[PDB]
């Protein structure tokens, strides 16, 4: 498609992280109002979700199971809800400085970006023992994403930049998109497609897995988007921060 929809949220204040679950349910962490809200499909009318103590929540993500993983930025911490409760858990990451991003992998390991670290870091399910991914050289990166096989997809926003690291590898790449001004939000879809948004530019970007040619998607009147995410039709969810809206397109 080239016609975006603006999806039916209300209240948004430089909205930030958005991610969208097998349901199609979206879920949006509303940065400025320090609360994480979500809009079922089809539905004209967001719910806030029982999170509690939030100061500025940066990214967001959901699992299989619908479980609700989101950088509680201020706090220095990540948090999560489960499907149906009202009591959200601290996962048991440490050192953290004001994170941004976060990714849940299908073996339910989760993955960070430690904004003010300069690093990546990982938990696996139900560990408490965080691992630092070798990634080199970053620059206060901004979003995670995560694809079927491991695959680790960094937007490196100080470096203008989205590298790549193999599940196991320590040997990092990077991806060759072109002209970007400091990218925030990455998402992957099933294709092995990578899609960012170039913050700096106003404008998503998407790679084809082995490209080295990548294409605008025909959003319109961005302005500093921060989050994109993609279900499995292949819609694109994109957080439009500076207009405070989520809008979409299909595919
Ligand atoms: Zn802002
Ligand atoms: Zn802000
Ligand atoms: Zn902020
Ligand atoms: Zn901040
Ligand atoms: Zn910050
Ligand atoms: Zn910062
Ligand atoms: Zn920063
Ligand atoms: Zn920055
Ligand atoms: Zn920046
Ligand atoms: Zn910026
Ligand atoms: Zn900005
Ligand atoms: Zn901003």
């Amino acid at each position: 498609s080239n016609t975006q929809t603006v999806l039916p949220f209300t209240g948004l204040n430089t909205p930030s992280g958005v991610a969208v679950d097998s349901a199609g349910t979206v879920y949006v962490t509303d940065h400025g109002n320090n609360r994480v809200v979500k809009l079922a499909a089809g539905s004209n009318t967001q719910t806030v979700l029982p999170f509690t103590g939030l100061n500025t929540p940066s990214g967001v993500a959901v699992d299989s199971a619908g479980t609700v993983y989101v950088t509680d930025h201020g706090n220095n911490r990540v948090v999560k809800l489960a499907a149906g409760s009202n009591t959200q858990t601290v996962l048991p990451f440490t050192g953290l400085n004001t994170p941004s991003g976060v990714a849940v992998d299908s073996a339910g390991t989760v993955y960070v970006t430690d904004h003010g670290n300069n690093r990546v870091v990982k938990l696996a399910a139900g560990s408490n023992t965080q691992t630092v991914l070798p990634f080199t050289g970053l620059n206060t990166p901004s979003g995670v994403a995560v694809d079927s096989a491991g695959t680790v997809y960094v937007t490196d926003h100080g470096n203008n930049r989205v590298v790549k690291l193999a599940a196991g590898s320590n040997t990092q790449t990077v991806l060759p998109f072109t002209g970007l001004n400091t990218p925030s939000g990455v998402a992957v879809d099933s294709a092995g497609t990578v899609y960012v948004t170039d913050h700096g530019n106003n404008r998503v970007v998407k790679l084809a897995a082995g490209s080295n040619t990548q294409t605008v998607l025909p959003f319109t009147g961005l302005n500093t988007p921060s989050g994109v995410a993609v279900d499995s039709a292949g819609t694109v969810y994109v957080t439009d921060h500076g207009n405070n809206r989520v809008v979409k397109l299909a595919a």
